[PDB]
């Protein structure tokens, strides 16, 4: 598609992260209003999730069980919300500073970009052990994503590059993007195609796996886009930070 649609969220203020579950429900961190809102496919009414005490929240992720994870960036913590019970719990990360992106893999392992510490950290389900991923040379990293093979992708926001670590691998590889300006969010679809919000260039770019040539998606009138997500149909969702809106573009 060459024609985006604006999702019927209301009253957003500088939205940051976006995620989408297997049912097409879209979750957005309403960063300027300290809340997380969700929108079911086809609905006009947004639902504010019962998160509590959020402070400039950044990233959001949703796993298979419907658990929602949010980086509480202003409180240097990551919180999650189990469906049904609606009890919020703080994940046992430690030593985070202005964390930004968050992602969850099929194993329930949670990855967070510890933006203030120039590192990426992961926490397995049920554990009190956090692992520092062996990325090197990170400068204010922003977004994080993980594909079905466990490969981790990070937007190295301060170095205008996107980096990835295969599962069990020790050395990162830099993706062949070009002309990136303060990249923000990253997403990866089921075929390994990587989508990056080129935040400083008001555009979203994508890169097929094993391709050396990027493509600019035909979004319209973005201003400093931040978060990006992709669903199983290839629909791309983008938080338009500067315009207080969320837009989507069918494949």
């Amino acid at each position: 598609s060459n024609t985006q649609t604006v999702l019927p969220f209301t009253g957003l203020n500088t939205p940051s992260g976006v995620a989408v579950d297997s049912a097409g429900t879209v979750y957005v961190t309403d960063h300027g209003n300290n809340r997380v809102v969700k929108l079911a496919a086809g609905s006009n009414t947004q639902t504010v999730l019962p998160f509590t005490g959020l402070n400039t929240p950044s990233g959001v992720a949703v796993d298979s069980a419907g658990t929602v994870y949010v980086t509480d960036h202003g409180n240097n913590r990551v919180v999650k919300l189990a469906a049904g019970s609606n009890t919020q719990t703080v994940l046992p990360f430690t030593g985070l500073n202005t964390p930004s992106g968050v992602a969850v893999d099929s194993a329930g392992t949670v990855y967070v970009t510890d933006h203030g510490n120039n590192r990426v950290v992961k926490l397995a389900a049920g554990s009190n052990t956090q692992t520092v991923l062996p990325f090197t040379g990170l400068n204010t990293p922003s977004g994080v994503a993980v594909d079905s093979a466990g490969t981790v992708y990070v937007t190295d926001h301060g170095n205008n590059r996107v980096v990835k670590l295969a599962a069990g691998s020790n050395t990162q590889t830099v993706l062949p993007f070009t002309g990136l300006n303060t990249p923000s969010g990253v997403a990866v679809d089921s075929a390994g195609t990587v989508y990056v919000t080129d935040h400083g260039n008001n555009r979203v770019v994508k890169l097929a796996a094993g391709s050396n040539t990027q493509t600019v998606l035909p979004f319209t009138g973005l201003n400093t886009p931040s978060g990006v997500a992709v669903d199983s149909a290839g629909t791309v969702y983008v938080t338009d930070h500067g315009n207080n809106r969320v837009v989507k573009l069918a494949a």
